[PDB]
């Protein structure tokens, strides 16, 4: 199960991962369907020098098959997240190696919107929306009070959270809701949030800019 990481938008580099055979006549590239069903997009011949690309709108104009059957994608999308296959051909054997990709797009600076004018001691009032936008994969959200993770507890910090996803792009869109119950010692004090994802290089964290609220009392 051999892994190519690719960032949005950029140009994926797949290599064939076989070595070259004697008696080579040609070589293509073909992705699985869902439930393994082959699709070829790209063609070689070794004696003829020829390169084919066969008619798949999803990649009119985006592939490039090399001398060495490397096979370049440009503009990464989310629907090019499949496992792709080499195959080689030669007059009496065919020689195949899957290679899986996985298509990353960072998610957006998160941002407190629809914030509350004003929060209201012994009373559940709805803070702001923590707003992730055009991520993927999908991110987890953490809010926080000074710098230090806002947990949920009853009557007093309730967190619902939600990820939407783009039919057209398969691109996520994350929303938290903070419903917040206040005290004077929130007077003056900074909350943000922040999302946490998986890229190409691993576990990353994103934060927030703070929000202030004005404290009311009876
Ligand atoms: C040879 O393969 C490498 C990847 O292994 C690729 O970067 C390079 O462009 C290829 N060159 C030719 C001439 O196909
Ligand atoms: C998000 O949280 C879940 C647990 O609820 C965890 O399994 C997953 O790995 C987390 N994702 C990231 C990007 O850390």
């Amino acid at each position: 199960w051999y892994t190519v990481n690719s960032a949005y938008g950029d140009t994926i580099i797949i290599p064939c991962r076989l070595d070259v055979p004697q008696n080579l006549m040609f070589g293509k590239w073909k992705y699985e369907k869902p439930d393994g069903s082959p699709v070829f997009i790209a063609f070689r011949s070794s004696t003829k020098k020829s390169v084919q690309y066969d008619d798949v709108p999803e990649y009119k104009d985006r592939l490039n098959l090399s001398e060495n059957y490397t096979l370049s994608i440009s503009n990464a999308r989310i629907s090019d997240e499949k496992r792709f296959v080499c195959m080689l051909v030669t007059e009496d054997n065919v020689f195949e190696a899957p290679t899986i990709v996985k298509v990353f797009k960072q998610p957006s600076k998160p941002e407190i919107v629809s914030k509350a004018l004003f929060l209201e001691t012994e009373q559940l009032k709805k803070l702001g929306d923590c707003i992730s936008e055009d991520s993927y994969p999908d991110g987890n959200i953490t809010w926080y009070r000074n710098g230090k993770v806002l947990h949920p507890l009853e009557g007093a910090v309730v967190i619902i959270f939600k990820k939407e996803m783009d039919p057209v792009t398969q691109l996520y869109t994350m929303t938290s809701t903070l419903e917040y119950k206040t005290t004077k010692a929130d007077i003056q004090m900074p909350f943000t949030c922040s999302v946490t994802y998986y890229g190409p290089s691993g576990q990353k964290t994103i934060h927030s800019e703070q929000a202030v609220f004005d404290i009311y009392y009876p």
